């Protein structure tokens, strides 16, 4: 089998992408943030504290004839950005772009932190990292991809995010019309539960490529590109007026600038992120300063190839027994 669903930016800056997901019988469609950096499929629900719901579509398991309460199972997650959520677990039929998984764990939120409440466009998350990071306790649950894996024509999923435009998540197949050149695959370490790989280096604009190993994760659930301070400083040094701001929380630059591209290595292949993708957006509407799409990973503990980087490529998350990651230009 296969599935194909369109993913859409939630706002004019691509702060996050939402993909419609069908849950239950009859279908209840919720717009979830597909996150390759986490492994819980959780939704705003009929159990969520009313004061913490502000415009989101909720999942009501009592209205689903296929919903089954997973007795004694609870979940509680805290993300790298400081946001959190928790609640109970049901199993239900979940479909993404025509691909159906029966008995998928759907984590019904009872509580969500304020960061979630204020994003009316995000009805929950659909985790696509390895199932070893799933928070369901005591019985750890599998991700939608992990459950679908055996039934798919090929055990893979692809991310094709658009810049200020819709994109696609495909399951079980590779669309050979969606990219230029070829897909270069690279090794993945599953030791930390992430799609963790090693980039072979970088270039700033038309500069000479520097061969240097950069371990990081392909994370569709992170908005920006987070790289070592050395790399990030060499990039922003090419932009007049760029500087790190403590009030904004990172590199800002004058909105008047046209930015250089940033290239990252995938084996002997090169993915070029256009300068416009790195011009993330104004720190406020009408502001003099704009927030950088490339930021330092110094306080995080891991480098993150977030949406700024992934939207420049067709990305294959290969879930075979020994997982690999593929990148193609587009
Ligand atoms: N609620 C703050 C976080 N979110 C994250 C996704 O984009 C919008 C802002």
């Amino acid at each position: 089998s296969t599935g194909s669903a369109t993913t859409t930016p939630i706002d004019s800056l691509d702060d996050a992408y939402i993909t419609p997901v069908q849950i239950g019988t009859p279908a209840q469609t919720l717009n979830l943030d597909f996150d390759t950096g986490s492994s819980d499929l959780w939704v705003f629900s009929s159990e969520t504290t009313a004061s913490e719901v502000d415009g989101q579509t909720i999942y009501t398991p009592s209205k689903s004839t296929t919903a089954k309460l997973l007795s004694g199972a609870t979940w509680s997650i805290s993300y790298g950005d400081g946001s959190s959520s928790s609640g109970d677990v049901y199993t239900d039929t979940v479909s993404v772009g025509g691909l159906t998984v029966t008995g998928q764990a759907v984590e019904s939120a009872k509580k969500v932190s304020s960061s979630f409440t204020e994003d009316s466009t995000i009805d929950g998350l659909l985790g696509l990292a390895f199932s070893t990071l799933n928070t369901v306790s005591p019985t750890q649950q599998k991700t939608f991809f992990d459950n679908a894996k055996a039934s798919l024509d090929s055990p893979v999923f692809t991310a094709d995010l658009g810049y200020h435009a819709p994109g696609t998540y495909n399951f079980g197949f590779i669309d050979t019309t969606a990219y230029t050149g070829s897909i270069t695959y690279t090794a993945v370490s599953t030791k930390q539960g992430f799609w963790e790989w090693t980039s072979t280096g970088y270039a700033v604009g038309s500069g000479t490529f520097k061969s240097t190993s950069i371990d990081g994760i392909a994370d569709t659930g992170t908005t920006l590109l987070y790289l070592p301070a050395t790399v990030v400083s060499a990039y922003w040094a090419q932009v007049s007026g760029a500087k790190s701001s403590s009030s904004v929380g990172g590199y800002v630059f004058p909105c008047s600038a046209t930015l250089p591209s940033f290239t990252f290595g995938v084996g002997s292949a090169r993915i070029v992120i256009p300068g416009d993708y790195i011009d993330f957006g104004p720190i406020s509407t009408g502001s003099s300063s704009c927030f950088g799409g490339i930021q330092s990973s110094a306080g995080i503990g891991i480098n993150i190839f977030g949406d700024v980087a992934l939207k420049a490529a067709f990305v294959v998350f290969n879930g075979a027994t020994t997982p690999t990651l593929g990148f193609a230009s587009k």
